[PDB]
């Protein structure tokens, strides 16, 4: 202590990880790994440190003593595994892993070999997140809700995002997001999901995806998860809507609105910056003091079960 962190990843989770562990006197970082050669030589400058040819070999660096994972979906649980394997801490963007039994078998080793396995989900929609839980209690309870996430792209390229093994069932980001409310919602009862491709003449990458999934929560809840991308589609959907018994909660983009009879109050959404500082500092307080972490792997690992629960029903794999 201080603590040394090298960065597996050059995205938006990478860069705000990467800033708190620079601004903070408890941290040190010293190396980075990014898949393509266009954004690592980027982080390289604003960062103004060295990368390394590989992951492989960032990891097994003896002077790192967290890793930071916010990479390629599919290779998220097998760095997670090696980077344990070697007796380093552990922080992931979610995903955790491809499977329930891989995240719990992450969660086995994370202890046994006596390290920090910290999961979190605040790339996609933090602040958006929190802006729901801060509102729930003003709309009652809640019985139906819908979130749909629709970005068309032409033309689709063959990068890891529209690879069908690298990028992964396509849900279990948005599942992750309508999963972590299960003290307020229950447990998923009932799921029906189905899962359709389009692919480009090279069939290991796809043009474009269309995955749905309908949910029933044992506390009546109703929930529609859409996430689509690609070729085929003309008109963008960036929403997030739930309604309750006493008000209608809508989010479009980053934009909120409360709607309860005749009135409308539009929500403040706090910027992802902010929970991402808070978190990394949270984490700096455990490994220097002992302070046990906010957040628990029960939220990640519930979020995966949800997805492979969707995956078995859409015939994914």
């Amino acid at each position: 202590t201080p603590v040394r962190v090298g960065i597996v990843g050059t995205g938006y989770a990478a860069q705000r990880r990467a800033e708190v562990f620079r601004g903070d006197r408890r941290s040190q970082l010293v190396s980075f790994w990014g898949n393509s050669e266009a954004n690592t030589a980027k982080f390289a400058d604003t960062f103004g440190v060295r990368p390394q040819q590989s992951w492989q070999a960032l990891i097994n660096d003896p002077e790192i003593d967290l890793v930071l994972i916010a990479t390629i979906n599919q290779l998220h649980g097998a760095i997670a595994e090696a980077a344990l394997q070697a007796g380093k801490h552990v922080v992931l963007e979610y995903p955790l892993a491809l499977t329930y039994a891989m995240g719990k078998k992450l969660q086995q080793l994370a202890r046994e070999k006596g390290k920090l396995l910290h999961v979190e989900h605040i790339e996609l929609l933090g602040g958006v997140h929190q802006a729901i839980r801060q509102n729930l209690g003003k709309i009652g309870e809640v019985f139906y809700a819908r979130y749909s996430t629709i970005m068309g792209q032409n033309p689709a390229p063959q990068r890891w995002t529209y690879h069908h093994q690298q990028f992964g069932f396509p849900l279990v980001a948005a599942l992750s997001r309508i999963s972590r409310f299960t003290d307020l919602f229950g447990t998923v009862q009932q799921v029906d999901a189905q899962c359709r491709f389009w692919d480009q003449p090279n069939p290991e990458y796809f043009r474009a995806c269309l995955a749905t999934a309908y949910l029933q929560f044992n506390n009546g809840l109703k929930a529609e998860v859409i996430y689509g991308k690609g070729e085929v589609f003309h008109q963008n959907e960036r929403i997030f809507t739930l309604h309750g018994d006493r008000g209608t909660l809508i989010f479009v983009g980053e934009t909120g609105r409360l709607i309860q009879g005749q009135t409308e109050t539009e929500i403040t959404v706090g910027s992802r910056r902010g929970l991402f500082r808070q978190d990394t500092e949270a984490v700096l307080d455990y490994l220097t003091t002992g302070k046990p972490l906010y957040v628990d792997l029960e939220a990640s690992l519930y979020a995966l079960e949800v997805a492979d629960l969707c995956a078995q029903a859409c015939g994914y794999k």
